[PDB]
């Protein structure tokens, strides 16, 4: 009986196994666009994914992760609020059972159909495991997804989901270009926060893009065909695997843009 997104083990229950769930810098949060202040101090954001090397995609019962080779300085995130270099290790989504919900962060309380999370770790800490133990160990790029026109660069991901339907399944996923999942503009909000799943460590600088990418209903429907359960178990569809907005507390959300 571990955490999950069910009525008896959902986000509201996580604090029992992870006290930090009621911490001072938990994520996600609602982004109040009118209160977020433009920060002249923010340097230009740099997303260098030209040499990104994906290797595999796995259903881990919480989402599916496209994993990358981070043994070398290739796909990195720098600039903006960040100091130093952060290396891409994996990306995953959260999505709902309906187009009206699914994102973890909200904008003026608005919930998007889904949210993409590109996870990077601060290279100054040597590895991901050590980085998550640091307040500035991680830097996650958040991108909202809305339903409309299909996203060409996402179809490759959608097509392999059939092979990793259940928890524990993984498949080769080489040569995937994450640049195809980025919106046109890099304008962003940013604030200090946490992982949004156990162990919910407060080691994350969050960079959430203002501009959503559009995906087709067909593409999102395939996300909804995945299973939380393992092979040969009662089917529990993988939907609504998002954590709700948490108290902002003593934090300020800064904007990179007008
Ligand atoms: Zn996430």
């Amino acid at each position: 009986h571990h955490a999950g997104y069910g009525k008896h083990n959902g986000p509201e229950h996580w604090h029992k196994d992870f006290p930090i769930a009621k911490g001072e810098r938990q994520s996600p949060v609602d982004i109040d666009t009118h209160t977020a202040k433009y920060d002249p101090s923010l340097k230009p954001l740099s997303v260098s994914y030209d040499q990104a090397t994906s290797l595999r995609i796995l259903n881990n019962g919480w989402a599916f992760n496209v994993e990358f080779d981070d043994s070398q300085d290739k796909a990195v995130l720098k600039g903006g609020p960040l100091d130093g270099t952060y290396r891409l290790i994996q990306f995953h989504f959260h999505w709902g059972s309906l187009d009206g919900q699914g994102s973890e962060h909200t904008v003026d309380k608005k919930k998007y159909a889904a949210e993409l999370h590109l996870v990077h770790w601060n290279t100054k800490y040597g590895d991901f495991g050590k980085a998550v133990q640091q307040p500035d160990g991680l830097a996650v790029l958040g991108i909202f997804l809305k339903v409309g026109s299909a996203k060409p660069g996402l179809q490759k991901v959608v097509d392999v989901l059939d092979s990793i339907k259940t928890k524990g399944k993984s498949a080769d996923f080489t040569n995937f270009d994450p640049r195809g999942l980025l919106p046109e503009s890099l304008d962003y909000w940013t604030y200090p926060g946490s992982l949004t799943t156990p162990p919910l460590l407060e080691c994350v600088t969050w960079i959430v893009l203002k501009e959503p990418i559009s995906v087709s209903s067909e593409q999102v429907l395939k996300f909804r065909k995945l299973n939380f359960n393992g092979e040969g178990e009662p089917e529990e569809l993988m939907v609504d695997n998002w954590r709700p907005a948490q108290p902002l507390k003593n934090r300020q959300i800064k904007a990179s843009f007008k």
